[PDB]
RNA sequence: AGUCAUAGGUAGCAGAACGUUCUGGAACAAUUACGCUGAAAACAGUAACAGAAUUGAAGCUGCUAACAUAAGUAACACUAAAUGGAUAACAUGGCCGUAAGCCCAAGGUUUUGCAUAACAAACAGUGAAUACGGUU
């Protein structure tokens, strides 16, 4: 609590002290899943969208950990 | 934008809104979204204005589907009996023997034969010639 409010720790810029993003929330995961199902249905497996989405899925991602319940 | 007044509720009555699908206003997601939070709630984060509704579900011993629990529990006790490193051909022992043997009928309709795994059902098999049963 003192680290949050009393000592001066969050006083630098944004480019310093920035964090990796939190992982995508479940609504956005469901939206992306629906988009991928749409793409594989009406555009095909061998499309640029499907292959690019798979290629972006295979690469690792730098994330944080959720601390709260939301 | 400063003072006051009111705000427990079942049945019931009244008012304001959220969300789902579709349509009109030319087209509001081709190449996605993803700072993770905001809001009093229903919720929001891919328009808005109107309209048409098979428009909102823990709650009907409701229906359908999937998955648990009981639980690796109960069961695998009607019988003759098995043994040799094999559901053995060989050897030993046992059981039925008015049957648990043999020949047919009704019914079934290929359930019938072949490979020391295998690639095998995709392959075979039912012969009227004794005055056999039927058909008359
Ligand atoms: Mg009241
Ligand atoms: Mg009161
Ligand atoms: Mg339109
Ligand atoms: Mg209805
Ligand atoms: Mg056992
Ligand atoms: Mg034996
Ligand atoms: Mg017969």
């Amino acid at each position: 609590q003192l680290r949050e409010h009393v000592e001066p720790v969050g006083l630098e810029g944004y480019r310093a002290n920035k964090q990796p993003p939190l992982p995508p929330r479940k609504y956005f995961q469901e939206q992306s899943r629906r988009w991928r199902a749409k793409v594989l249905t009406e555009r095909g497996v061998f499309s640029a969208d499907a292959c690019r989405e798979h290629a972006e899925a295979i690469r690792p991602k730098s994330y944080r950990r959720r601390t709260g319940i939301r």
